[PDB]
């Protein structure tokens, strides 16, 4: 009497700064995604998430005193037990990661890790936590992060972001040139990332006129995070809902009707213009279906100088594919080739440049020939492969598994084996047997290095 294996899933991803203090006795607010912004329907509120994902920051609870109170929050809601996928704690940086237990054995090739930003007396706070693991074919990442803080900070918060791409530890090791940005089908970084309204501190007043109102736009249009997003500083190829809930710091304790902004010994003389610090950002591999079906803050949970943040998501997942062939041998039925392709490097080197293409559509991953360098009008180094790229072997060529699939790409130099760039490119073709174009950007260190492109045949059983 099985129950067949899920395509969607919903997720629950919360963020929250609990500013050192024990939560209220109920939170079940956050977990139905209730109070200002893009809500949660009503009608839903007893329908369970697959997997709540819970990060915090300044929590002052052990793990023991967290679960018990996350688990018993879930079981009021939707009378379900949830079943812990993992807990990891950096500091005061906490992970919680639960699931429903028809999920138990679904759930594999669980891993955890964190990183510690900064030098010398900006080592010790600060940094991220993380989890992985796949969800039948499915691999999903989750990093909560708590930046560096103050108004005049923005670059140190872009660099930490950077370091906890670079450093965290997460995913298939086999994956050796990616870092997390590649290595999930589903991608969510979320935290107390601490970007500000950059305002002057004499428009405070200003901002919470603005605020009561719910006048949002003359505010956002000054969010740091948004700002350094749109001139490609940070948060490259990430996605966020529109923000559309109040500033989510820095408040009065117990009550929300007050915003907390002037300088005081206890924040070193600096000001907190009311800003969203507390933020939800997602990357998925392209044409896979992930919707935000919530993103706001709730108004009714008032410890903390934060209010907590929900973002929920439907996202496309796949079954643990078996045939008659693969897992274990290739279908001979099914190819990738790839025809006409070229990278474009913004890269002052001259070595010579190889790919890797890396997919569990494959048993491991493919070393590429050397392409052939020219020089392009505008400077650029220009990476031809023509026709002479590999012919890939998929395990499966059953077209509902190949079209779901992705490859991965990174771009080697000869000299040194070190990517120069990395990208992914969807099998979810418009057509088979059809020379179609492909397209990625390219990364390295998570910033753009250049981009590869040309065509691609699929061959599947059908
Ligand atoms: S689970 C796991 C273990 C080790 C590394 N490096 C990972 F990325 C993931």
């Amino acid at each position: 009497m099985e129950q067949p294996e899920p395509d969607m899933i919903t997720i629950f991803i919360g963020t929250w700064n609990m500013g050192n203090a024990p939560p209220p006795k109920k939170i079940t607010s956050w977990f139905l995604s209730k109070g200002q912004g893009k809500t949660r329907d009503d009608s839903a509120d007893y329908i369970p998430h697959d997997i709540y994902v819970i990060g915090t920051q300044e929590d002052p609870l052990s793990e023991k005193e967290w679960l018990e109170i996350l688990k018993h929050s879930l079981q009021e809601i939707t009378s379900v037990t949830f079943k812990t996928v993992a807990i990891h704690t950096l500091w005061n940086i906490r992970i919680v990661v639960l699931a429903k237990p028809e999920h138990e054995n679904r759930i594999s090739h669980i891993c955890t890790d964190n990183v510690k930003t900064g030098i010398a007396n900006t080592l010790g706070n600060k940094g991220a936590v993380g989890v992985s693991f796949m969800f039948n074919g499915t691999s999903l990442g989750f990093v909560n992060s708590h930046l560096t803080s103050g108004s005049e900070k923005k670059l140190r918060r872009n660099q930490n972001y950077m370091n906890i791409l670079r450093f965290l530890a997460l995913g298939d090791k086999k994956l050796s040139p990616f870092n997390i940005t590649h290595r999930f089908t589903h991608l969510f970084w979320f935290g107390d990332l601490n970007y500000r309204v950059d305002l002057p501190t004499w428009e405070a007043e200003t901002i919470i006129q603005k605020i009561k109102q719910q006048q949002y736009a003359d505010l956002l249009s000054h969010d740091q995070l948004l700002t350094e997003r749109r001139e490609q500083k940070v948060f490259l190829h990430f996605e966020e809902e529109e923000i559309t809930f109040a500033p989510t710091y820095r408040f009065e304790r117990l009550t929300r009707d007050k915003y907390a902004y002037t300088k005081q010994k206890a924040t070193g003389m600096k000001y907190n213009l009311p800003s969203w610090c507390d933020r939800v950002l997602w990357k998925s591999y392209p044409l896979v279906h992930v919707v935000c079906q919530s993103y706001g803050s709730t108004s009714d949970i008032m410890t903390s100088d934060h209010s907590p943040v929900f973002a929920t998501f439907e996202a496309g997942v796949t079954s643990q594919f078996v045939s008659k062939n693969g897992p274990g041998t290739v279908d001979s039925q099914g190819q990738i080739e790839f025809l006409r392709c070229y990278a474009t490097l913004k890269t002052k080197s001259q070595t010579k440049f190889y790919l890797e293409f890396h997919s569990s559509c494959l048993e491991s991953f493919v070393k590429s020939q050397e392409g052939e360098n020219e020089e392009g009008s505008e400077g650029e180094l220009v990476v031809k492969f023509g026709e002479t790229l590999p012919k890939l072997k998929p395990i499966i060529s059953d077209p509902e598994y190949l079209l779901d699939q992705h490859i991965l790409i990174s771009i080697k130099s000869s000299d040194s084996d070190e990517s120069y760039g990395e990208g992914c490119i969807a099998l979810r073709l418009e057509a088979t047997e059809t020379q179609l174009p492909i397209y990625t950007p390219l990364t390295h260190h998570g910033e753009l290095t250049g981009h590869f492109q040309g065509e691609i045949k699929l061959q599947t059983s059908q």
